[PDB]
């Protein structure tokens, strides 16, 4: 019973990452991101539906603070859509000097891979959504369920220990011609793109991984 799923958003993620990217120290490489377009693309997720339980008991503990007959779903969840992110960077040429040149520069962020279990709760009536670890965590061999709450999983004492929910991700960068023969060119855009990948990780991490959510 592995049945499927397909499908402003779009500009919401857009804004609130730009945010997120305007909130973070930059290195000496990067003088400016910004998110130039988000898309959630046309191709979703293969959804299988693993159990469903009662809420936890967290998110009843989140509404009680600032925000009774309800439904929560664990789903495995396996994506590998077209989801695309294009931002726009300043790169920062210092091979010869301090801040040599500005190159405006785009990444593409694409390609996401996924496969991971994450829940779905109904609280009358807001929504949580939560990406809780990937499929072969290694907090699930011993053969018990991740919704036990002081199990390692939901009780996220251990974020080294987790692996990530990410499974693979494509960073491209678009360079002018010009540029294609400088090795310390091709050196500075290698370390923009490993602090984006990482930057990006992070904000998913921050927005959509246990113990973070996504509150409605």
């Amino acid at each position: 019973m592995s049945f499927d799923i397909n499908w402003r958003l779009n500009d919401l993620i857009r804004k609130h990452l730009n945010s997120y990217l305007q909130n973070t120290q930059l290195p000496s490489y990067v003088s400016n991101l910004r998110v130039l377009d988000f898309d959630l693309g046309k191709v979703g997720p293969a959804i299988t539906l693993k159990e469903i339980t009662d809420p936890l008991d967290e998110f009843y503990d989140s509404i009680r603070e600032e925000a009774p007959n309800d439904i929560q779903f664990l789903l495995e969840v396996e994506y590998k859509g077209d989801l695309l992110v294009t931002i726009g960077a300043d790169l920062v040429l210092n091979y010869p000097v301090e801040k040599f040149m500005t190159l405006p520069v785009k990444l593409s962020i694409s390609d996401i891979g996924l496969h991971s279990l994450c829940i779905v709760a109904c609280l009358s009536k807001q929504l949580f959504l939560s990406f809780l670890c990937d499929v072969s965590d290694p907090a699930l061999d011993d053969n018990q369920t991740v919704l036990d709450p002081k199990g390692p999983i939901l009780a996220a004492t251990k974020p080294l220990e987790r692996i990530s929910i990410v499974r693979s991700m494509k960073i491209e960068t678009e360079i002018g011609e010009q540029y294609q023969g400088q090795g310390s060119v091709l050196r500075s855009v290698g370390e923009l793109e490993q602090f984006l990948f990482t930057i990006f990780k992070d904000f998913l991490r921050k927005e959509l991984a246990w113990p973070s959510w996504i509150n409605l």
